[PDB]
């Protein structure tokens, strides 16, 4: 039937140690994100869906940019002006443990906008949600292919 | 624009080492695969599209059965009773290297058949082509989501 669930298992780009898990969960208000990362440097990470669902390239530069199928500008998730892709910032704690769980309204898992098949990218710095195209968010640290879940 | 290139990077499950990249080309005469692995067991490895995207799980119990929507037996790729998952046997060689380049028929991008967002899962032995469901192929050594490509 219809697709319910997405996963993501991201893993390092060279000269990082960033791994993880995104999950992607259909609500009543929309898709529930909820990302369990680690090896993170502190602080805030830009966090995003790129267009190409290929992780092939050591730097992540496979995964080109972000995922815009409405070819609008980069903005915070919140925006309307935003990316399908602009998933904003997680934050790392101390000790590079990254946990992150919003309700997302902007996500499908069907049609066009279908995020099944597109990369997930954590960013080396964080989404000023402002700068274009990408936020200023820099070095790809992580990248992962969405996949579908049961 | 239609999707013409997908592109899947494996990672080991969590007791392996293996490692490589597939792509899938349209061609004229089908979908051409091509697998590049390395880490692999000298000999014949299952090598399958499973039904879901999900490589959270230690041993890749998490990307489930073979990816079958048409409810068919498991078979080898030249089979007419296939899988559409059923892309038969990767050699590695005694460097552990593994290469394979073939043209599938069935493997399409778009439709309820798409291999988008679906597993690739690379066996520790030979699949017979022939046990139902599953061609004997054993443990699970490698996992990766297909993504689209540019
Ligand atoms: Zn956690
Ligand atoms: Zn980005
Ligand atoms: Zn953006
Ligand atoms: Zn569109
Ligand atoms: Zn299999
Ligand atoms: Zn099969
Ligand atoms: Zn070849
Ligand atoms: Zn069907």
């Amino acid at each position: 039937g219809k697709t319910q669930k997405a996963v993501c298992v991201i893993y390092p780009t060279q000269d990082y140690k960033v791994t993880g898990v995104i999950t992607f969960t259909k609500s009543d208000d929309g898709v529930k994100v909820v990302a369990d990362l680690n090896g993170l440097s502190p602080g805030k990470h830009g966090f995003h869906i790129h267009e190409c669902g290929d992780c092939s390239a050591s730097d992540g530069t496979s995964a080109g940019g972000h995922f815009n199928p409405e070819e609008k500008s980069h903005g915070a998730p919140m925006d309307m002006s935003r990316h399908i892709g602009d998933l904003g910032n997680i934050t790392a704690d101390e000790n590079g443990k990254a946990h992150l769980e919003y309700i997302d309204k902007m996500i499908v898992f069907e049609g066009e906008h279908s995020i099944i098949g597109r990369s997930m990218i954590v960013h080396k710095n964080e989404d000023d949600l402002k700068t274009q195209p990408t936020g200023n968010a820099g070095a790809r640290v992580a990248c992962g292919v969405i996949g579908i879940g049961k």
